[PDB]
């Protein structure tokens, strides 16, 4: 199931409207209260008029609406179900603006939902765009519209969230395809479930940021539920899905065809596990016991030999996390970043940190503990860590619990300088740590060095949406301080993913996929921040990169580029993927800028590997106001 964020408005005194109504059918029986009754568009003998449908609501006063339901026609009949739709809210009835929510619904009978930011209104419109099964109707048995308890203007300067992107999937795991822009995001066997799944089935939907389609399908090819899987974009530029329901199975996600590849079997069966891509475009991966059964050490994925190795001397027991559940939790979702020489840093989530290496049969050497003058940090299980600059080696970690469930997060927050593989990194504690303690919660690294840190709860108790947190936080490293942003009206929880948009917003979705309960969120919301905005409150005008060299470098190589302004700062941004708040794939290396005159600019990107991990990676620019550009796509080899 799922549910509305706001409770019901009373539909007494209201009056619909619909662009087209058979009789017996008519746009009112939407709004009578009977589950057996249902507005349907004209059908038969004198024409069955193609959708767009519409269905208009004047609700008669203003009310604070934060979303509508939509129960499909109860009588067995598919004909009618709302495929992709629209959602305008208005105060007068003529000026619509742009949609709160759109996006595609699942086609089957079932109470479908748009949950979106709170906003006044009076008329409240859904347009169905298609029908779910390409039929020319539309019925709606029963629509409801939904109200906070109150509205808050959004506080300038801390962002904005929306719009809702409604989905047929609830996105617990998701990719940007880096050569079209898309989002990438699946499930499992089911729409809204992974419990009892007979495997070798994952459905997934796309969705288009240019455009705002959305579509899905159901990946068979190579016969692997992807639930709970690693993810890593290898050197190749291929997405490497290990694992999961389907414990052994490997796909590879092409986002050249935009298809689904077989890959060979993992040596070990593996579920929740970490991989990370290495300095040599290979991906490691160590622990997992989701699924599978022993000690998981590690093994690694060879792109061009298309195989797995074991490395059974890389040994998981040195990063167990003390777990109250044992083996099944304490191996799971590791803080992984691919570094110099093919070794791997292990930031935690134990206490204990450590190095990974790859030559020979594997090894690994401690790399002391995560500490502070405040102490030493416990077991942060669904923390979160984030390379935010590649070039000096820092990462930010925070958040998480010592036990996967019923168990308190904290605020904690560290930064971990790393060097050379094999020595203790530094490690200080982050400002003061985080406003809300949180688990389950996710976090990009933005173009200008920050960290976008949202959703969670304050206790993780997996499925359930209790202890919520609502408002997201920003890490600025050069002031070491945290600021809070807007807040959002949707619990992004267990099963919730955030990855950064090749146009400098943030896409965060998910939460819940457990079949039955009511806290399956079939969608994501856009935040788009501060550094798009002017300071009254309208978007800021962007710098544009006009041309490039290159569009494919080597590390060490050199870009040149011209802009249409002059720019400030300038990072590169590696590609993220998403699932269980782990994303071992984004990093960020900030720029050096020679300045060539008459607004181009060239820069080296880094010639370790280990640093400038091989893979996809976006190009901003900022101007002297801060205001990013778009994303350049930049193929970095090795
Ligand atoms: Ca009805
Ligand atoms: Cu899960």
């Amino acid at each position: 199931a799922s549910a509305p964020i706001g409770v019901a408005i009373p539909r007494n005194n209201w009056a619909v409207t619909c662009d087209s109504a058979q009789s017996g059918n008519e746009c009112n029986k939407a709004i009578d209260g009977n589950k057996d009754t249902f507005w349907h568009t004209q059908y038969g003998v004198n024409g069955d008029p193609k959708p767009p449908h519409t269905i208009t609501i004047d609700m008669k006063t203003v009310q604070n609406v934060n979303g509508l339901s939509v129960l499909p026609r109860q009588d067995g009949n598919q004909n009618g179900w709302i495929g992709r739709h629209e959602v305008y809210l208005s105060s007068d009835g003529v000026n619509w603006g742009s949609p709160v929510a759109s996006g595609s619904w699942f086609a089957d009978s079932t109470t479908k939902y748009s949950n979106f930011e709170t906003r006044p209104a009076r008329y409240v419109r859904l347009v169905a765009i298609t029908e779910a099964n390409g039929q020319p109707w539309t019925s709606i048995a029963e629509i409801n519209v939904f109200q906070a308890s109150s509205y808050t203007a959004p506080q300038p300067g801390l962002g904005r969230w929306g719009p809702t992107i409604d989905l047929p999937i609830v996105p617990s795991a998701a990719a940007i395809e880096p050569t079209s822009g898309r989002v990438l995001m699946w499930s499992s066997y089911r729409q809204d479930a992974f419990e009892g799944s007979p495997g070798g089935i994952t459905l997934t939907s796309s969705w288009d940021p240019s455009t705002g389609i959305v579509s899905d399908r159901t990946s068979t090819v190579t016969k692997h539920d992807m639930f709970c899987p690693g993810i890593s974009m290898d050197g190749n530029g291929q997405i490497v899905v290990s694992g999961g329901n389907d414990a052994k199975k490997t796909s590879l996600y092409d986002s050249s065809s935009d298809s689904w590849i077989p890959g060979p079997d993992m040596q070990v069966a593996r579920g929740y596990q970490s991989s990370a891509t290495m300095s040599d475009g290979r991906v490691f991966t160590i622990g997992g016991s989701f699924s599978g059964g022993v000690e998981k050490n590690g093994e690694v994925y060879s792109p061009s030999s298309k195989t797995w190795t074991s490395l059974p001397n890389a040994k998981v027991n040195p990063m167990l996390t003390a777990d109250k559940q044992g083996l099944y939790r304490s191996d799971n979702h590791a803080w992984l970043f691919g570094w110099k020489k093919g070794s791997v840093f292990q930031a935690g989530p134990s206490t204990a940190m450590n190095w990974y290496y790859t030559s020979g049969s594997g090894d690994v050497k401690s790399a002391g503990k995560r500490q502070s003058n405040r102490g030493v940090a416990p077991d942060a299980m669904c923390g979160n860590a984030v390379m935010y600059d590649a070039v000096k080696g820092k990462i930010l970690t925070f958040g998480g619990s010592p036990d996967y469930e019923d168990s308190d997060a904290t605020t904690n927050a560290h930064i971990i300088t790393l060097g050379e593989p094999g020595t203790s990194p530094n490690t200080v504690f982050a400002s003061n740590g985080l406003y809300f303690a949180r688990t389950f919660h996710t976090s990009v690294v933005l173009p200008d060095g920050s960290t976008f840190i949202t959703g969670g709860q304050q206790r993780g108790i997996p499925t359930e949406d209790s202890t919520p947190v609502f408002t997201p936080e920003i890490y600025v490293p050069e002031q070491d301080t945290f600021y809070k942003q807007n807040p959002n009206s949707i619990v992004r929880a267990y099963h919730s993913i955030s990855l950064l948009l090749p146009d400098g917003r943030v896409f965060n979705g998910g939460g819940g996929l457990c079949g039955d309960c009511t806290t399956n969120h079939f969608d994501a919301q856009i935040f788009t921040p501060n550094y798009l905005y002017d300071s009254n409150g309208n978007l800021a005008t962007r710098p544009k990169i006009t041309r490039t060299s290159t569009q494919s470098v080597v590390v060490g190589g050199w870009i040149t580029i011209w802009t249409d302004m002059s720019i400030s700062a300038a990072s590169l941004i590696r590609y993220g993927t998403a699932t269980h708040t782990v994303n071992t794939d984004q990093r960020r290396i900030p720029l050096t800028l020679t300045n060539n005159g008459g607004n181009s600019y060239s820069f080296q990107v880094p010639s370790d590997s280990g640093v400038a991990l091989p893979g996809y990676w976006m190009l901003f620019v900022m101007n002297s106001a801060g205001v990013p550009s778009v994303a350049s796509t930049i193929r970095v080899t090795q």
